[PDB]
């Protein structure tokens, strides 16, 4: 019985992975 991945990911969600992933689209083809 062990814990799952979160202690680390909890620090990345602050920036947004999947969501913000879109920011790359606009920035890379929107002026
Ligand atoms: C994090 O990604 C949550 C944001 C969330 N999703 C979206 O906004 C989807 C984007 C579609 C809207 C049209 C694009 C405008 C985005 C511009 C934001 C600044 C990025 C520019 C970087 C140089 C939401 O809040 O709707």
């Amino acid at each position: 019985h062990a814990e799952g991945t979160f202690t680390s990911d909890v620090s990345s969600y602050l920036e947004g992975q999947a969501a913000k992933e879109f920011i790359a689209w606009l920035v890379r083809g929107r002026g």
